[PDB]
């Protein structure tokens, strides 16, 4: 029961390594050893859901069967059957699925064209999507 | 029954153990060694959720059979039977969630500018999100 | 019976002795030692819930069979069948909620600045919440 | 059945005991040794309720099946089903829960404010609630 | 249940460094050892979808059997059927689809110019797909 | 289930190396030893359909039994048998069909008629199809 859950955990913290080493092989042939320093988090949902759809095509009827009867002196009648197109799917959701990440960059003292250049190259290096709410903030301090 | 639950206790502790790690691995190069303190707090929950949705569509309707009749002289008479698009979802939570988390840092003595930017910091650091009423205080008080 | 029963007393002075070390750990490096005391309490229950709900959504209402007749010279006749959004959900309750609890510090003689930002500290050190109804009390008095 | 009985006695004899250390371990230090003297009353119950619940929305119905007659010339018909959203909870409650606590403290000779004080520290150092009914004493009187 | 997860983990790592090979085998011999450095990320799902189609072609109808009846004096009776073009298909979908792609490349100080051409051949160094909204960002950043 | 998967993407990697090698066979007499280079993509997919058609000829009627009557005085009655032409088809689709594919070229420093002619020459010497959304590049680069 509870010993599966930990597991889940330390998976977490294997991502978060997984970033450190990223922006440590990036940052630091440009910045230089000791001055700049990061950290990250991942958090990440472990539900199950299964989807089963079963779509129709009104705009496309086909007829089978028909009758009609017209007797005029005004009696009308009719009996139609049809044919729609149908399409099943069934589908099944992963385990693990990234829901949000966040990522923090300090860089000891910048003008703003160096700052918008670091925050560019850490885009492609991290993966930032705004779809998720992700966040990403770059800045620079004094050290002590 | 009750030997279980107490392990649950032992997992929301290492929460917070990781914590304290990742706050130290980013004030300590910045502030320094003995200037600075901190704890947190991390609130859980441990219930047991699922769900079950079966939806339909009712703008979308797809005609299968028809009858009609428009005997006048006013005779009228209609009987039509539909096809409907049916999902059906079925969902299962997860357990451990965390529900709320407490961050508090306390510097010794600053500008407001510093303060700020420490949390900012801080802000990714640890992944302030205010969406479950997340509290994160960060202050500057004189030592003794 | 009665044996389990004690058990969940000695979980419950666990979580006091918890309390007791965090407020140590933070108190300590800014009050100093021998110029603070305080106490903690955490009051639980352990009952056990279960809720099963079964929900429909009325302003969605989707067709299947129709029939209708609307004979003039008025009768008028009409029988209709509905398909609904069924939602059932199964949820089933923690045993051992923390229900209210209870900080009181007192600090060997100060103004209110200071209290109030010991206050504010405590706040995230212990995670006060005011939807419980908890009670956290921090006041300066002389020792003897 | 009376051998079990006696254990329950015992139990609460060790809730007194867990509090008078909590109220030595805060007044000590401020008053001092041989300058004050309390004790305390836990009084419980041990009964045994459970309970059903299944409620119902009478406000949100949903209709399945309808039949309308209509027939003027002034017959009037119909006939309605409804779906409603229904509730099921089961709850069992716990044995042992406190149900009044008593406290009363003894301090050798004091002004207002300092009686005030040291009430004020005891209401978190011992969990005072007023909805139970509690009682909570401080006075001080000449020893000899 | 878990441990395979983690396998598919892995193997996303793979495919990155898999790209970190094919980038490392291009811009080498033009820019040179030590003048460039470069990161990639890709990120995969790992659903189950099952589809199943069953079409008709209601403007291509093929008549069976047929009845009529014409008597003036006006009664006009028909009674047809009808055979149809089916079409059924089944298809599985593949497991490990790649979703989402980020490049970036930084080069130590350049025109224009020489910054599209490296983008441009970067471009089918790597596959830059905008179907999938992929990401690749070269610049060039001074160096220390 | 995972174990197959990794193979299918060793698959992939052999496929790029063998146009690894054709692009050498081509470009290394002419250009020469070090004044090119090149990499290329395959990006496939492991699907599985199967297609079921059964196809019918309305416009080829072939009559089998015929009823006929025209009692004049006006009663006309007409009832008639078909037999059509049928096709009934079953089709397997493979796994591990291609889908895009990219190239691309850069030569050390030339004149448009160079490029063309090399551009012509990789087009058999590949197998570019614009159906595919196929992509090749060559151009040329100063190297460093």
């Amino acid at each position: 029961a509870s010993a599966a859950r930990r597991k889940e955990q330390e998976l977490e913290r294997s991502q978060e390594q997984a970033l450190r080493e990223k922006i440590d092989s990036v940052l630091l042939p440009i910045l230089g050893y000791g001055n700049y320093t990061a950290q990250v988090d991942i958090q990440m949902d472990f539900s199950a859901v299964e989807q089963t759809r079963k779509r129709f095509d009104p705009n496309t009827p086909a007829t089978r069967s028909e009758y009609a009867l017209e007797d005029y002196n005004v009696r009308k009648e009719s009996t139609r059957n049809f044919e729609l197109d149908t399409t099943i799917s069934h589908e099944r959701k992963q385990t693990g699925t990234v829901a949000r990440q966040t990522v923090s960059v300090a860089i000891k003292d910048m003008s703003e064209s160096e700052i918008n250049a670091i925050r560019q190259v850490l885009i492609g290096t991290v993966g930032f999507d705004q779809g998720r709410g992700d966040l990403l903030n770059v800045l620079s301090v004094k050290f002590a």
